[PDB]
C-alpha cells in the first residue's frame, strides 16, 4: 500500500472461469486499478531522450535498475529503463521488467544482465515486430563480455537460445526464450502457449536453484505483454499453493513496482483467460 491502495478479489474456481468471461465487470474492475505512472519532470538527466522508446513509460524510482557499473555516481551510465519486480508473496526481485532494447540501450541491456547475473530471459515479440536484434548470430563482446549463442531450440511457440557470457575467467549460462504467439485477439483459444511459456520459464527459473537471480521479461514498452506474463506466472504458484487467484492484488502489486503493468483491459481479461485454463488443467 505504499505508492496507491491495493485491492483484492480473492477467486475460486467457479468464480474466475465466470470472471473471465464477463468483460462488463472486467472493465469496471480494470480502470478502477491506478496505472502509477511515473510523472517525465522525475529524472532530468541529459541524454535520457535516448534511453527511452516512450518518454511516457519510466521506470517507477523506488525499483529502478540501477546500472552501478563503470560508474554509479553518473546518472546516464547508471540508466536503464528497468524495476525490480516482486514475485509470489512479495519475495524481492524475482524478475526485472524492462522495455526491449533499442539501438542505443542495447550495451546496457548487457550490462544489466552481467550486473543481475540474470540466468533467464523472456522476450514476447511477433517476427513480425522485429525490438532491436540485440544478440549475436554467434558472438559480440559488449564491454568486456563475451556473448555466445550456443545452441536455438525452435519449438512451436518459442525459439530458445542457450547462450553462453564470458569475462575473465567467469563463464553463465543464459536461457534465452523468444516468444513468437502473442495474439492480436485475446480469445481464450489463444491462451495455451502463453500459459505453456509461463509453465516451462518456472521449471527453468526451479531449475537454478536456490535464490535465483533476476529474469528479465520484456516487450516494446516493457508493461503490457511483460505484465500479462509475470502476473500469470505469480497467480500459478498461488493457484497451486492457496487454491485461489488473486489477479486483481497481483495486478496492484506489480503497479507498485512498475507503473501500467496490464496495459489494456484485454491484456486483464486475456490473464483471466490463462487462469481459468490453469485451473481446468490443474484440477485434473
Ligand atoms: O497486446 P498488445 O499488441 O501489446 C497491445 F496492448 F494491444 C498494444 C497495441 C498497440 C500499441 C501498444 C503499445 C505498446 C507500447 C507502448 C504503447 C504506448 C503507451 C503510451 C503512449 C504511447 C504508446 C502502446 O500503446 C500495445
Amino acid at each position: 500500500n505504499l505508492y496507491f491502495q491495493s485491492m483484492s478479489r480473492v477467486l475460486q474456481a467457479e468464480e474466475l472461469h465466470e470472471k473471465a468471461l464477463d468483460p462488463f465487470l472486467l472493465q469496471a474492475e480494470f480502470f478502477e486499478i491506478p496505472m502509477n505512472f511515473v510523472d517525465p519532470k522525475e529524472y532530468d538527466i541529459p541524454g535520457l531522450v535516448r534511453k527511452n522508446r516512450y518518454k511516457t513509460i519510466l521506470p517507477n524510482p523506488h525499483s529502478r535498475v540501477c546500472l552501478t557499473s563503470p560508474d554509479p555516481d553518473d546518472p546516464l551510465s547508471s540508466y536503464i529503463n528497468a524495476n525490480y519486480i516482486r514475485g509470489y508473496g512479495g519475495e524481492e526481485k524475482v524478475y526485472i521488467a524492462t522495455q526491449g532494447p533499442i539501438v542505443s540501450t542495447v550495451a546496457d541491456f548487457w550490462r544489466m544482465v552481467w550486473q543481475e547475473h540474470t540466468p533467464i530471459i523472456v522476450m514476447i515479440t511477433n517476427i513480425e515486430e522485429m525490438c532491436t536484434e540485440y544478440w549475436p548470430e554467434e558472438q559480440v563482446a559488449y564491454d568486456g563480455v563475451e556473448i555466445t549463442v550456443q545452441k536455438v531450440i525452435h519449438t512451436e511457440d518459442y525459439r530458445l537460445r542457450l547462450i553462453s557470457l564470458k569475462s575473465g575467467t567467469e563463464e553463465r549460462g543464459l536461457k534465452h526464450y523468444w516468444f513468437t504467439s502473442w495474439p492480436d485477439q485475446k480469445t481464450p483459444d489463444r491462451a495455451p502457449p502463453l500459459l505453456h511459456l509461463v509453465r516451462e520459464v518456472e521449471e527453468a527459473a526451479q531449475q537454478e536453484g536456490p535464490h535465483c537471480a533476476p529474469i528479465i521479461v520484456h516487450c516494446s514498452a516493457g508493461i503490457g505483454r511483460t505484465g500479462c506474463f509475470i502476473a500469470t506466472s505469480i497467480c500459478c504458484q498461488q493457484l497451486r499453493q492457496e487454491g485461489v487467484v488473486d489477479i486483481l492484488k497481483t495486478t496492484c502489486q506489480l503497479r507498485q513496482d512498475r507503473g501500467g503493468m496490464i496495459q489494456t483491459c484485454e491484456q486483464y481479461q486475456f490473464v483471466h483467460h490463462v487462469m481459468s485454463l490453469y485451473e481446468k488443467q490443474l484440477s485434473h
